[PDB]
């Protein structure tokens, strides 16, 4: 399916902000030229899933920050100082100060056989912030390594080592310090998980 | 600094437009928010390299179009109705109508020993156009497959096949129609080059 590797913000019942990775499916717009809709498949028991099921709201972000995706895939990141309330939606939706694009969404349909969730969401608002760097082989390899290192069922040692090596090479060839940092964090996570 | 996987337009001596992949190094500005410089390392004997050395001009594009990268990596694409001359630079630079961002550049320094050219370029003009889709694992794997398909004379068949297989997996999971088409075109190129 057509999937964006995003960061999502949500709020709990007390307004506490959560930031986590999500891979929403991009759905057709309601009208030609219109904003995308999204199919969200949050993981049961996650803070994102709890907050979506309670509030109906989220903000999906297009980012070129592979380091932040890696950090929030591996552990919790305090996002309280990373976000600003969205105009028109200040009590329900917050966006990252640094991103390329944000989509403030609200759930329109719900389905899924427990424990799966399928939440259709439409945009209430969207905006552009920073330019996107562009394709970068190091960022891409950080994403692959982070996905590999955080799978529900552990990959065989040879497979995870292959992803880490491909990342090392791509980062040496094309990356910067945030990508170097990301790989070190992912390597730590892999070492601590075995 | 980071390397951008870009599309570059250049013009030959008769004004003919070329569109091809380039991986320039992005040199940061002195001040946050300023325009960057680029280090261009074009491939000796390529149309892009010939035009850069002759004119000193190019337009570098940030694109989310992995299909177009694949097409121009594996063969010539007629870019005549993809680009338009840039006002103020209309005799020397053309830009893609569809892109996220473009930088019209001019070479300020030539270095390197042939066949490895190293050209420093500064920005004459730039702009934003379309939003960027975002990270997509299928687009990323199409880029890696396209790089491998340009290296049939440098890599064994099993290594190129493994890049094609990683693309298949990423496209099934995350891709759309352009990425599916890109992998078909790349596989066809690999098959044709083997025979």
């Amino acid at each position: 399916s057509l999937i964006l590797e995003s960061l999502v913000t949500t709020l709990d019942e007390q307004g506490r902000i959560n930031l986590a990775p999500l891979g929403p499916i991009v759905l057709p717009p309601q009208s030609p030229g219109g904003l995308p809709q999204f199919l969200l498949r949050p993981y049961e028991g996650s803070t994102t899933c709890d907050n979506l099921l309670a509030s109906g709201n989220a903000v999906i972000h297009v980012i070129d920050d592979a380091l932040l995706i890696a950090k929030t895939a591996i552990g919790k990141v305090d996002a309280s100082d990373l976000v600003v309330p969205i105009p028109g939606l200040e009590d329900t939706h917050v966006r990252l100060k640094r991103c390329h694009r944000w989509f403030a969404v609200r759930v329109t349909q719900r389905a899924g056989t427990p424990p799966r969730h399928e939440l259709t969401a439409r945009c209430l608002a969207s905006g552009l912030v920073d330019p996107f760097f562009g394709f970068n082989r190091a960022k891409h390899a950080v994403i692959e390594a982070a996905v590999a290192a955080t799978r529900l069922h552990l990959l065989p040692p040879e497979e995870i080592e292959e992803e880490l090596e491909r990342a090392r090479i791509a980062i040496e060839k094309t990356g910067g310090e945030p990508e170097r940092e990301a790989l070190q964090l992912i390597r730590r996570h892999v070492r601590e998980s075995s």
